[PDB]
């Protein structure tokens, strides 16, 4: 399935937890899966921005 985004439960629920569109968050899991490591490194790269 190349034309559809997979997103694994952890990095859903997390994502919908935290507030992010999962689809922004460029899912590398097995089967375009979003990974919870892909959700978490996004969530903080965001927070992670100073300026």
């Amino acid at each position: 399935g190349s034309r559809e985004v997979a997103a694994m439960p952890a990095a859903r629920r997390l994502a919908k937890e935290l507030g992010i569109d999962a689809s922004k968050v460029k899912g590398t899991g097995p089967g375009g899966v979003i990974t919870v490591e892909d959700v978490k490194r996004w969530a903080e790269e965001t927070a992670k921005a100073t300026a």
